């Protein structure tokens, strides 16, 4: 569970990149 919510924040980490990719 420490392991696949680190996951799940990596993940958010990443999809947050990604919203600022789509904003640029």
């Amino acid at each position: 569970t420490y392991t696949s919510d680190y996951s799940k924040y990596l993940d958010s980490r990443r999809a947050q990149d990604y919203v600022q990719w789509l904003m640029n």
